[PDB]
């Protein structure tokens, strides 16, 4: 039912303006470094509870990618008042509250706004301990690109909408979308990562370019090293994918250097929901990445490395 | 072009749940949070176009979003821009003007924009998530009012009817300059007035209309309120339009929501006007009868208008005479 109610990468706008200051999203006050973010998403599964919990993990992700600790939040819910009821809304909140409790983040309130399409999310406030926050512009050539969750959810969600797939068929993807990036944040910080971002709506290639663009470098990504759901590959090969994937691919066209089949590039551009962290580390950190990860109980994949050529080389 | 893109057809839920909190939480689900001695307040509000002028819409939306911070006794500190729109119906340049208008209003409010988030949407929408701080740790809520207190409002109501008039083409921006200036005005002065008079409770008037928001103070303080239509400030043009059956569906919705607490026999057009969704409204707060002697002097000194519209009562009803 929910999914049946469901129908670029440019922020330079603010760059051109002269902003009052007394991606970023960091604010310093009385020696304390705060980070804020907001994200609202349409249903990604038919289960109201899971949608609420996934949306929460998704919203918190930005804070974790910055090296921060989520502290509080406001719930933002949008829906049509003639298609949805309170019972389903109550379930969304139940999932959100449970995920927030797991994240030790305090919900301070919520606002309901009328919308033709169902949407739920949070505005979140976090703190960066020791003022240590990570950005997307500190990377340098010759560092390794680490990813903490597989990609391909956008394709699976599309499959669910088309009735081609059943929820029971993507339990792995659902578990990954529900997972908080707190442990991934700990790994990233432990390895003294030079830059970080989470992987969401712009796809793996789009978010990787964000790091390249802001750090003035390029990146080489190996398709065969990128973690993704087998079902995602199966569907994308059958031309089954969200329009956002082709849009994301088009957004990176000018920076792309590859000869791979389109289905692979489309897979790599697929919009990710509640994705993992994508970060860069100095080569020397390979000496303990395994020990540190197992200790923090978090998976990781080395998908490539930063290069001097200002391009996104996908091999 | 913006107005024609809009369609034409919670706390209680949260109260029934066990919400994870900590000692730094002085909540009562608005959003108040303490950290290292600082009292922070947060809010978020996103709205559809109120005028066809992209720039004005961005500024008004910003004033509207900051209002909740002011109503809680806080001072806006930083914010994130939230924009929703259809790429096939709107241009990725019209928002340049929306952002320009928002940034200017934020500069005026000494609020730092830290970033933004764009999300596709069938209808155009723009707003902000805002973080504020309460000086001296002084914050105001909607639950501290008591019987025998005066109800004060700082801006006229009736914007929803005028906006409806704009959509229908019955009115022109030039016809509602006063209303636009009121929607554009920050409630920072109103906040100073409210705090100066040691208000016992406060809320701003927005989407739920005067009666709806007045009831929030009533239910949270366990009291009722008596409001005199003849003392409520509103645009003359709003009265004209409402009588001609010209008004937002939201007004009817708001009137129906207060149906169980509403005790009145006034003409429907009066009740509709009073329930009309307000955009960037004024603050509605309660003060002790005593402060009546210095409210006028204080208001003029702060350069802010006010209207005494009624008083709180024991009977737990919304008595509109």
């Amino acid at each position: 039912e929910l999914l049946k109610l469901v129908r670029g990468d440019l922020q330079e706008i603010l760059k051109g303006f002269n902003i009052y200051t007394d991606d970023a999203g960091v604010y310093e006050h009385n020696g304390i470094i705060w980070v804020y973010t907001v994200d609202i998403i349409t249903p990604v599964v038919n289960d109201p509870y899971l949608w609420g919990a996934i949306s929460t993990a998704n919203a918190l992700s930005d804070v974790y990618a910055m090296g921060g600790i989520p502290v509080n939040a406001l719930a933002i819910s949008c829906f049509n008042n003639c298609e949805l009821d309170i019972e389903i809304f109550r379930e969304v909140i139940r999932g959100a509250l449970d995920k927030l409790r797991e994240a030790k983040t305090v919900l301070l309130g919520g606002h309901t706004i009328d919308d033709k399409e169902p949407k739920f999310g949070l505005s979140v406030a976090g703190i960066c301990p020791e003022g240590k926050y990570i950005t997307q512009s500190g990377a340098q050539v010759g560092q390794l690109l680490i990813l903490t969750k597989p990609i391909g959810t956008g394709i699976l969600i599309k499959g669910l909408k088309e009735g081609i797939l059943k929820e029971e068929d993507i339990n792995e993807a659902i578990e990954n979308m529900l997972a908080l990036n707190d442990k991934a944040r700990n790994l990233m910080l432990s390895l003294d990562a030079t830059a970080c971002t989470d992987v969401t709506g712009f796809g793996l290639l789009g978010h990787a370019w964000n790091i390249c663009k802001n750090s003035n470098i390029g990146a080489r990504i190996f398709f065969e090293k990128v973690p993704y759901y087998q079902l995602s590959e199966n569907l994308v090969k059958k031309k089954i994918y969200p329009k956002g994937a082709i849009e994301n691919l088009n957004f990176v066209k000018n920076y792309l250097k590859s000869n791979l089949d389109n289905w692979k590039l489309i897979l790599l551009s697929d919009p990710v929901t509640s994705g993992g962290l994508l970060f860069t580390i100095n080569k020397e950190k390979l000496e303990k990445i395994d020990e540190t990860a197992k200790e923090l109980e978090v998976n990781y994949w080395i998908i490539g490395e930063t290069i001097a050529e200002n391009v996104l080389e996908v091999l």
